[PDB]
């Protein structure tokens, strides 16, 4: 599939060279929401970034 979401309201597809999706979010800010992209492999998340790949209908 594809990430029927981005950010509060985007909404995207992927291709077909990738597996899932994450939103890219930030933790020393105001926000939760900042981004996401496609993945093709959810290894972990650093303290800096908050990677919430997932592989469901918002994903893959």
């Amino acid at each position: 599939r594809k990430c029927n979401k981005l950010v509060p309201l985007f909404y995207k597809t992927c291709p077909a060279g990738k597996n899932l999706c994450y939103k890219m979010f930030m933790v020393s800010n105001l926000t939760v929401p900042v981004k996401r992209g496609c993945i093709d492999v959810c290894p972990k998340n650093s303290a800096l970034v908050k990677y919430v790949c997932c592989n469901t209908d918002r994903c893959n």
